[PDB]
């Protein structure tokens, strides 16, 4: 009927005095037209899920804010989410940004200062919501520069919110690149 | 040091008296030059291997791959030619093509077996923290600009990408992990050589 759905995993907070780790490197980065880098409805953080062959399972993470659900284009490619007792339908989304909006337009405004040390609210599969601080590094692109979080989490975390000391959501996890060592590193995609 | 590594998990074999299932959608699809479909020293023993990175939750299955005639094959989005430790030693990526969405390590591509056109196939899905299964289905196709391309309607977790579909004679007909979802949400995977 509608394979996918969301289930929530807490409200968005800043863990004061949480744990800190991360390389914070500055590195220069291309950007494909597909969004690749190179060289109901209650405010809260949800998990995107799918009823599959091995039954139910987490394909990514999205955040719910003022009536509107926000995740990453590659996670849903605007499929329909069966949120609560009713359906939930795409409104807008751009593949190069790698982002999607259900029910309304993009509601998330705050931005990385180039000063603040940020906080990833990771929500990995079969695991509980975790907060974690880091000095983000940077993605030196030809047009603009993007804040970058050196944090290796597993598949299905993609679309976890990155945060400001305020508690504000300043972009999403799980679009990035890997270094030579294999270490993962994500863009603060906004 | 070299986060990413692989671990063998068993033999590629066909398995008769397998559980049989799935649809066969003949569908109308096309794919950009980035690879995305869109709708309208280290040891190299044969068999199927799981792929692992070593991140902030320990060690997790990024994907899956097949290992044959001295060379490792998996999806390109899984590694993007990231180096892979195996046993005592490394495997450097040899060849690649993001459009196909493939990569080969320590030698060129080796798997030459290709879609029957008409005959049931088995997915040897090796999902994360779970038990490699064999499951059969009759493929649909994706009809395209550049001709028909076989595909299977088999919905499996993130991290099974790279895992081999194969023929009645165990010949790896192509990997799992690139595909698109029907309106419904259901995943459907192109079997990619
Ligand atoms: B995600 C996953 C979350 C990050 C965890 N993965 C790690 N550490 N290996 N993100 C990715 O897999 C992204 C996916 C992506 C798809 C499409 C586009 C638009 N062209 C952008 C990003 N891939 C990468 O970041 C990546 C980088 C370098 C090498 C390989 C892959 O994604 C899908 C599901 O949610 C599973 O988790
Ligand atoms: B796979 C993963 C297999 C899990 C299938 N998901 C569900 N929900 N049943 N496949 C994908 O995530 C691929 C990733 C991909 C990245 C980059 C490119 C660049 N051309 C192509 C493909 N994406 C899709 O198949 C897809 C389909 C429909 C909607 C969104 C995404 O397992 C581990 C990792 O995720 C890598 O692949």
């Amino acid at each position: 009927m509608v394979d996918m759905y969301i289930e929530r995993a807490g409200d968005i907070t800043w863990e004061k005095d949480a744990e800190v780790t991360g390389n914070s490197p500055r590195l220069d980065v291309a950007l494909d037209e597909s969004g690749d880098f190179s060289l109901e409805t209650t405010d809260g953080v949800y998990r995107v899920m799918t009823r599959g062959l091995l039954g139910s399972t987490q394909v990514g993470v999205g955040v719910m804010q003022e009536g509107v659900f926000h995740t990453m284009w590659h996670v849903t490619k605007g499929s329909a989410l069966r949120s609560g007792e009713g359906r939930l339908d795409p409104y807008w989304g751009d593949v190069k940004q790698d982002l999607v909006s259900y029910c309304g337009p993009w509601k998330l405004d705050a931005a990385w200062d180039g000063h603040s040390e940020v906080q990833l609210l990771a929500v990995p599969p079969g695991e509980r919501a975790r907060n974690i601080q880091t000095l983000p590094g940077i993605f030196k692109t030809k047009d603009g520069d993007i804040g970058a979080v050196a944090l290796d989490y597993p598949a299905g975390t993609s679309g976890s919110p990155i945060l400001d000391k305020c508690g504000r959501v300043i972009g999403l996890y799980g679009n990035g690149v890997v270094i030579k060592n294999g270490s993962y590193v994500s863009a603060i995609t906004q």
